[PDB]
């Protein structure tokens, strides 16, 4: 028993890790197969941050201008193109430690593992959601860029984040591994509205019932709700409606613990109305939303 | 910028798991140069957990009967012996990826990071701190025993940590990598006290220190306290009490916000006697203890 944010094991992410440097500046590369990917942003110069015209500063550049180094070997690149945000720099070596993979689009809501790399050397890893508003809450420094977001199933890993903004804000932006933000978001070093977020509801219903799995059960009440009365909760709380297609999502762990998902809707506007009471609930003070009902599942049933 | 709760990359570690299985009983172990290490408990079955004798449950094992598997390769068990609660399984071959590595015995209050495994294959990695009544609360299901905590510095992984129990009240405990329990524990199944737990409250002091340079700052206030008032409150709190040596390991923070140790402290004692009035820090609304000045000032500068 017992119940931990807990990342996928980082190994054959950690393999695909490379450093890029293009002038004065470095990040971190995936490097799967015999193309490297990085932000398109190596390419800027201070002077370029605050409306780089990325086009033209990738005219100016050449294959060798593109430093790849993978721990002390330093990787050949035979050709660079740009799709959208992201630098595709194609080398003359498959990576030998390329994993099976997938580039996929997480929702929002959706978990996923960070390795946070600094120099192409890995420094940690968590698990972390995409926000309802596209952006992540992570811990990147200067020199994280490149650093990737991915889930894995079984011996396959989906990238599904690289990460490329710190806004001013201090949350955190990236593209899919097609170079596409996820979000509103642009790479210019200019202030840049995040939206509104919410709280991601089905994931808070679903570390409640991880808590229950897990014998923490004090919040349980003889109350019911409707989802029309449930949502009218939500709305004053800001937390994401709920539909039937969420209740479907909780299903399996509404049948492993006999509590009804609208019998658990209840708990949580109960905790919503009148607060934790300075009770915690599997080790948190507030009510959790980085567990999707998928990572309830799979860390209740030791998935590996 | 950003905090998370970051355990170490896995990879090193994740080429050491291998599944041990000895009669009906399957757990993890951990495979570097041409030993294999798990938890002795492998040997027992149902009728053993109560009382187990050991010594004689051994006597009836030989080399054939502990069924080590890297992957889908078999490895050849040419010694067996047990240490303290450990077994130690000699085989004919060194683990090809042993990386640089340590055994160390850590402190209580120390954090480190968790392989979960399950049948030798790992689940998911978290940080966890080793707590001041040296029981750890982690996840950890059936099968999950011989899973291993480490620190990673550079290229060298110091394990510190094997999984081998949970206690009847859910937390967890096990023994350093030569096979001595962290507390009083001992490998039956028996209820076991773990005796009075205390917060870490130079954990704490950390991370109000990581708040401040990663913009969270609304706790601090225009008071100051000794060791001595502040060891007062810690008390009254079931804090461990303040020395000189923590005020020394918070130096570097110190130095890098400004902020004295004992200002840092006259916040602290004001969110324990006045809580958090709804308000969070580092998105947590408790007073987190499982970051260490060491782990604030690694993640704060991007140790890799
Ligand atoms: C996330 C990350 O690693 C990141 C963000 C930004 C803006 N950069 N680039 C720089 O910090 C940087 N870029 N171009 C230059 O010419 C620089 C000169 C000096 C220092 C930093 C520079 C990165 C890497
Ligand atoms: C932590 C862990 O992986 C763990 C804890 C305990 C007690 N075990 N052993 C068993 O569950 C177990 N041990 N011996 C047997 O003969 C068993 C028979 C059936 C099911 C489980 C058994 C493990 C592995």
């Amino acid at each position: 028993s017992g119940f931990r944010k807990m990342a996928f094991p980082s190994g054959k992410v950690e393999g695909c890790m490379v450093q890029v440097t293009c002038g004065t500046t470095t990040l971190n590369g995936l490097w799967l197969d015999d193309v490297v990917y990085c932000p398109r942003h190596v390419i800027c110069t201070s002077e370029d941050m605050l409306n780089p015209n990325y086009e033209d500063l990738l005219i100016r550049k050449s294959n060798h201008n593109f430093l790849v180094q993978a721990g002390n070997v330093q990787l050949r690149v035979i050709g660079h193109s740009m799709q959208n945000c992201v630098l595709k720099l194609k080398v003359d070596t498959a990576n030998p430690k390329t994993p099976k993979y997938k580039f996929v689009r997480i929702q929002p809501g959706q978990t996923f593992s960070v390795l946070a790399c600094y120099n192409g050397s890995p420094s940690g890893v968590y698990q972390c959601a995409m926000r309802p508003n596209f952006t992540i809450k992570g811990s990147f420094l200067n020199g994280s860029c490149g650093s990737v977001g991915f889930n894995i199933d079984y011996d396959c890993v989906s990238f599904c984040y690289m990460h490329h903004m710190e806004l001013p804000t201090g949350v955190h932006a990236g593209t899919d591994l097609e170079g596409n933000f996820y979000g509103p978001f642009v790479d210019r070093q200019t202030a840049q509205a995040a939206g509104t977020d919410t709280t991601i509801t089905v994931n808070v219903l679903a570390w409640l019932y991880a808590a229950v799995i897990n014998g923490d059960r004090w919040f349980l009440n003889r109350f019911t709700t409707t989802l029309n009365d449930f949502n009218l909760v939500a709305m004053k709380y800001n937390y994401e409606p709920l539909t039937q297609d969420h209740v479907d999502i909780l299903g399996p762990l509404s049948a492993q613990t006999g509590i009804a998902v609208l019998d658990m809707c209840a708990s949580l506007k109960e905790l919503l109305q009148n607060g934790m009471n300075g009770r915690t609930i599997l080790g948190s003070a507030l009510l959790e939303d980085e567990f999707t009902p998928f990572d309830v599942v799979r860390q209740c049933s030791g998935v590996t």
